[PDB]
C-alpha cells in the first residue's frame, strides 16, 4: 500500500482551461512584464485565500523571489539595506539575495525564531518561518516587533491557508510570502506571492521590473536593490488553473489528513508545535519523535526538513534530528494514513 | 499619413505550437517532475548547444531569465573562488549587471565602439568585467579577451540580446569565461521568460547547484546551501515553450534578421549610422540600432521606435551621447520590406527637418 506514496499529488494541466487563459496573451502578444493573467491570479489569491484590503497581493517567479522582491522593495523605499534576523530552522531563501548577510538565530521549542536571541543585537526586522503549514504564536511576534519598532515578515512558503484568530496567517506581520512551487499543496511548476502592507506595494511591484516604472517616462529609474522578480503570465495561467480546479479540495482534504494523525498519534510521536484553533493545511505531516533517529529506519517515503542553516543552533538541530515529514497530499487514502501510523507504532516499539 | 506603419510591433506575434508544447510537457505529466530539473531542461540545453553552435568546452545552463543567468553565473563563480567578486560593467547597458550579486558592481563609460571603455579601469581594483554586445551587435571581442588574459581578469559577455552573432567563425557566446542570453518574450529567440548561461566547464557544477540554493542532492547529508546561491533554475514548463519556439522559428529568425540588417546597411538614411558592430557577417539584432548625428527626442519619430540603454550612471558622457542619438527600430520576422522602405522614407524626411 505504501509503495505508491508520492510527495506531491499527481498534477496535470487542464489544457482546455490553460489555453483559454493564455488566449488573452496570444491576442496581444503580452506573455510577461505584467500581461493580462497577473491581475486574474492576484485577484483569485486575494478572494480564495482571504487576504485583507490593507495588503497587496504580488505574484513573483518563485517563493524565494517573493521574499527577495519584498526585502529589495522595502530597502529601496527606506534608502538603506535593512538587516534581517531569520531562524536556523528554515529553507536557505532567508540567507540569500538581499538577505545573504541576514543574522541566523535559533528557534524556541514552539517552532519559531527565539525572541530571546534578538534582545541585545542590532537589526531592522525578523523573518519567522511557519513550518509546513503549522503556525507559531503569531501575536507574540506582532507584539514584540511593535514594542521594538522592527519589521515582521512571515515565511509562509509552505503555509498558504492556516488561519490564526479568524484570519489567514498571511495577513499578520508587515508581510508574508507563499510558494507556488510544484512541491507546495497550492503550487504548479514555479511561483511565489507577497502579501504586504500597501505602504511598500508600489516600490515592490516596480522592483520586480528592475525598479523601472514606465508611467514615469523619462524619470523611470532602476534600483540596485531590484531585479527580474516578476511572474511570467504563462506560469500564472498554470497556477490559476490548478487553483480554480483544486484549492477547495486541497484545504478540506489536508485538514482531514491532519485530523486522522491528531486523533491517532503514533507512539512516542507528537504533532509539530502549532497555534491554530482549526487544523492547519500542511505541506507534509510533521511529527517529532522523543529522540534522534535516522530516516533510513523509516520504511516508506518520508523526509526531514529543515537542515539548520547554522548547524550550531541547538533547538534547530534537535528538531531536525527528531522530525519526520510524512507525505500530505490529495492522492493519500485513509487506508495509507492508518498503514503509516501502524508502521510508526512498530518503529517506536523497535526503537 | 503612414497607416501602413500603424501595424509595426516591437516583437513578432508569438503563439504556442500547443501540440508541440503539450508533447514536450507530457514527459513532465508522466513523472510529475515539472521543475527542479525535470525531463525538458536537458532537451532545451541540448537544442541551444546544437542550434547556436556552443563549443563542448562550455556548459549550457538554462535559468528563469537573462538576469538570473548573469546572477547565477556570478554567484557560482563567487562560491568557487570563496569571495564576493568585484565586477566592472558599462553604463550603456540594462540594470541586470548592477543588481543581485552585482548590486555594487563598478560602472564605467563605453568607448564609441559601444563596449566597456578598457582605458577607464586603469586604476581600479576589480576581479572581472561584463561587456554588453548591444542588441545583437558585437564589440571587438578579441580586444577584451587579450586584455582580460594579460591582466588575469574574468570576462563575461552580456549577450542578453545577442544569441547568434558570429565573431571569427564561432558564436560570440563562445568568447570570454562566460556569456548569458535572454529568452525573454522581447528577445528574437525568446518566449515568455528564460535565460541561458554559456560558461567554461571549470565553473559548471557550482553554477548548476547554485540554481538550487547551492544544494547538491548527490552529496546526500554533505549537501550544503550557499549564501551566494538562490532559486535561479528554469521551470520545465517555460523550457517547453522556449524549446518549441526555437524548434519552429530559430532558422527563419537568423535569416530574416540578417535580411533586414542588409536593407538598412545598403539604404542608410541621411545623417544616421549603423550602431558599431565588429562581425564580418550581418549580426542578428533584437532591434535595428541607428545613431543620428545629433541628439533628438523619440516624439519626433512618427512610428514605433525606442531608445536603449538609459545610462546606469547618467555621468557617463559617451553612454549619454549614444542614448540621446540612438534610434532602436523594430526588427522582427513580421516586418515587410515594404514597411522597412516606408520607415527609411520617414527617417530621410526627419533628417532633412532636424
Ligand atoms: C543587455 C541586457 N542584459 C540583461 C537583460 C535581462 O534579461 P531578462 O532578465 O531576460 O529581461 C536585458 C533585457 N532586456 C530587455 C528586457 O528583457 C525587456 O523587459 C524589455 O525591457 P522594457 O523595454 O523595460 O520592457 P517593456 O517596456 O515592458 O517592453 C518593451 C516592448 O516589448 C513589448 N513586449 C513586452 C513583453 C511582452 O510580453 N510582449 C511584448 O510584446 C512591449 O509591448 C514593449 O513594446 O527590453 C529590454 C531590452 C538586456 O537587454
Ligand atoms: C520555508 C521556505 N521558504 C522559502 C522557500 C522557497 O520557495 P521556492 O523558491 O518556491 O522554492 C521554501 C521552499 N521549500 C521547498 C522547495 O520549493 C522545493 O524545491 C523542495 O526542496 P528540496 O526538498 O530540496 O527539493 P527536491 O529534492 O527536488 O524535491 C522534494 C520532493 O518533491 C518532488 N518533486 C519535486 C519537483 C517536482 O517538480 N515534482 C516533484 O514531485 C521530488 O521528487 C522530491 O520527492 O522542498 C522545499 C521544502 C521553503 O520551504
Ligand atoms: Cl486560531
Ligand atoms: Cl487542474
Ligand atoms: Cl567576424
Ligand atoms: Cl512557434
Ligand atoms: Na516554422
Amino acid at each position: 500500500g505504501l509503495e505508491k506514496l508520492t510527495w506531491v499529488s499527481e498534477k496535470k494541466p487542464d489544457w482546455s482551461n490553460v489555453q483559454k487563459l493564455i488566449a488573452a496573451c496570444e491576442a496581444t502578444n503580452q506573455y510577461t512584464n505584467i500581461g493580462p493573467i497577473i491581475s486574474q491570479l492576484e485577484s483569485f489569491i486575494r478572494d480564495s485565500f482571504l487576504i485583507e484590503e490593507s495588503k497587496a497581493v504580488i505574484v513573483t517567479s518563485n517563493g524565494t523571489s517573493a521574499l527577495h522582491a519584498l526585502v529589495g522593495g522595502i530597502n529601496r523605499q527606506l534608502g538603506r539595506e535593512l538587516k534581517f534576523v531569520t531562524q536556523s530552522f528554515t529553507f536557505p531563501s532567508s540567507n540569500q539575495g538581499p538577505l545573504k548577510d541576514s543574522i541566523i538565530v535559533d528557534i524556541d521549542e514552539d517552532g519559531g525564531l527565539d525572541l530571546n536571541a534578538v534582545k541585545n543585537i542590532e537589526y531592522d526586522g525578523i523573518i519567522v518561518t511557519n513550518i509546513h503549514g503549522n503556525v507559531v504564536d503569531i501575536n507574540k511576534y506582532v507584539d514584540f516587533c511593535m514594542n521594538h519598532n522592527k519589521l515582521l515578515i512571515f515565511d509562509n512558503a509552505a503555509t498558504g491557508y492556516t488561519f490564526y484568530l479568524g484570519k489567514n496567517s498571511c495577513n499578520y506581520g508587515h508581510a508574508s510570502i507563499i510558494s507556488f512551487h510544484h512541491t507546495a499543496p497550492f503550487g504548479f511548476g514555479e511561483g511565489g506571492c507577497i502579501i504586504v502592507d500597501r505602504l511598500y506595494e508600489n516600490n515592490i511591484r516596480i522592483g520586480l521590473n528592475f525598479g523601472l516604472d514606465n508611467s514615469l517616462g523619462e524619470k523611470s529609474q532602476y534600483s540596485n536593490q531590484a531585479s527580474n522578480y516578476r511572474m511570467c503570465d504563462l506560469n500564472a495561467a498554470f497556477i490559476l488553473s490548478y487553483l480554480q480546479n483544486n484549492y477547495k479540495k486541497i484545504i478540506n482534504r489536508h485538514s482531514e489528513i491532519y485530523e486522522i494523525y491528531k486523533n491517532n498519534l503514533p507512539k512516542r510521536f507528537k504533532l509539530f508545535p502549532n497555534h491554530s484553533k482549526k487544523n492547519p493545511v500542511c505541506s507534509s505531516i510533521c511529527l517529532l519523535f522523543d529522540k534522534p533517529f535516522r530516516l533510513d529506519k523509516i520504511p516508506f517515503l518520508s523526509r526531514k526538513y529543515y537542515k539548520p542553516l547554522d548547524l550550531s543552533s541547538p533547538v534547530s538541530l534537535d528538531f531536525y534530528q527528531r522530525i519526520l515529514c510524512i507525505p500530505c497530499n490529495i492522492d493519500l487514502t485513509d487506508r495509507q494514513i492508518y498503514e503509516i501510523i501502524g508502521v510508526l507504532n512498530e518503529f517506536a516499539d523497535k526503537n
